[PDB]
């Protein structure tokens, strides 16, 4: 009869079984989202998917009920004020997520409300992934990949009463109303429409590389879904499905190899290795993490974070992704180093805590498992092997175009500085209008000997 959905992630109604499942059987639907009373970006993005899925309920006759306070004291005066008797989510997997809907679970039972819980976030059951590896989580994506490859396919991806609502809650908050601020558009546009859009243009795109081979970035593109993944604008099975199919019909081979696939798996691959372990997040205490004496340098930790390093490659890479929310994985890659194993010496946790306010991509899992392997602290599989802060840029991007995009007081150097710029000589800072150590800083370490240092520290770690 009464019927509620309650959105955590999967924010679409494309591939939502457990609200699929929901409204079988229901007389009223109730969709639900509750927000507890982390950088603009996330909550913006956050904030045009609660948007964008009341914007195609209305289109349905319903629409979105943005519910304000915590679960566990929200939903018994639900139950009761809605006389409720179904209660849908997404399934999880993440040890603190299982632990809250566990909990809202026995309260559903003790309000007899029945729950519906169905899996969607991932395109498999992980507890089944971990049960064939002997109840154990791969802790390699070798054994991992070894393992899904073994793995069975898949099956592809009524009212509701309103009153006056867009103010009684239920409404979508603004970034005003939550204690912000301005800002300036959004590079990465949230929700369910934005995200088939993309999936379109996206899927279109890469029918361009196999069956249309001549030649067209580090800048965000309008055709990338990692957050849309995240927060399940996009479900990865849809993704999977038409990713399937665009290999069977380019490529002309219905039995794709992995590697088309890679995306996904990484994502499932620390989806699973985290939802068993709850202190997944921390060095201490997690059993898979390996001890390392990293130090404590609030001020080396800062210049890091706010793109102060004085090396231009880490600053672009730092400046993009607070602007944006989102980094190519190279950049990731270069950023994790330098501030872990490469240069700094900081604890990756660090890392995995800014990358947490300002990565649109970043789940409890992903972000930890991430940082985990980048820093060589687990996941040992492939020594990823720290490429250099100047050369490492310089190779990638010869004229340094993408620096002087992020950081044009930088504007004005030479293709043969500008990954270097306090190795220009005076004139030529004079005449780029920039003073190395006053309009942009000095490098905060010397690369050769960070590292050098650096790789005596780990092997000591190893004798």
């Amino acid at each position: 009869v009464n019927a509620v959905h309650w959105f955590r992630k999967g924010l679409r109604l494309h591939d939502n079984p457990a609200l699929k499942e929901c409204i079988q059987g229901a007389d009223t639907i109730r969709c639900v989202y509750i927000l507890d009373p982390v950088g603009i970006n996330r909550w913006r993005f956050l904030l045009q998917c609660l948007e964008d899925l009341d914007a195609n309920l209305r289109k349905l006759n319903s629409r979105l009920f943005v519910i304000r306070g915590q679960p566990a004291d929200v939903f018994p005066r639900l139950f009761k004020e809605w006389n409720i008797t179904k209660l849908s989510i997404e399934y999880d997997s993440e040890p603190f997520g299982k632990e809250r809907d566990a909990a809202i679970k026995k309260l559903a039972t003790e309000a007899g409300v029945e729950v519906i819980v169905r899996i969607s976030h991932t395109l498999y059951d992980l507890d089944k992934i971990i049960e064939l590896n002997g109840g154990q989580p791969p802790l390699t994506y070798k054994r991992f990949q070894t393992l899904v490859s073994k793995m069975e396919p898949l099956e592809m991806p009524c009212m509701t009463p309103l009153s006056d609502d867009h103010d009684e809650k239920y409404g979508v908050p603004s970034l005003e109303e939550l204690g912000f601020d301005t800002l300036s558009s959004a590079v990465w546009p949230g929700g369910e429409t934005e995200a088939l859009t993309r999936l379109e243009r996206h899927l279109e795109r890469k029918a361009w590389v196999a069956n249309f081979e001549r030649p067209r970035s580090l800048l965000a593109s309008p055709t990338g879904l990692s957050p849309y993944l995240r927060f399940g604008c996009l479900s990865c099975r849809l993704f999977y499905f038409k990713l399937t199919d665009l290999y069977k019909k380019v490529k002309k081979n219905s039995s794709p190899p992995l590697s088309l696939y890679g995306q996904l798996l990484w994502r499932e691959f620390f989806y699973t290795a985290a939802t068993n372990n709850p202190r997944f997040d921390k060095m201490e205490g997690n059993p898979i993490c390996v001890q390392i004496p990293w130090d404590k340098n609030p001020e080396a930790l800062a210049k890091w974070a706010e793109g102060r390093t004085g090396f231009p490659w880490i600053d672009a890479i730092m400046t993009q992704l607070r602007q944006e929310g989102w980094i190519h994985h190279l950049a990731r890659h270069a950023v994790a180093c330098f501030l872990t194993r490469g240069d700094l010496w900081i604890s990756w946790e660090e890392g995995m805590k800014v990358f947490e306010e300002l990565l649109l991509d970043a789940d409890w899992s992903i972000n930890a498992g991430s940082w985990m392997w980048l820093s060589c602290s687990s996941f040992f599989q492939q020594f990823f092997h720290c490429y250099c802060p100047v050369g490492f840029g310089r190779r990638t991007d010869p004229n340094g175009d993408y620096i002087r995009r992020y950081l044009p007081v930088l504007r004005g150097f030479p293709a043969k500085y500008i990954y270097d710029p306090w190795n220009a000589p005076e004139g030529i800072q004079k005449v780029a209008k920039c003073l190395i150590g006053v309009n942009y800083p000095k490098p905060m370490v010397n690369h050769a000997e960070a590292s050098r240092l650096n790789i005596e520290r780990m092997k000591q770690i190893y004798q």
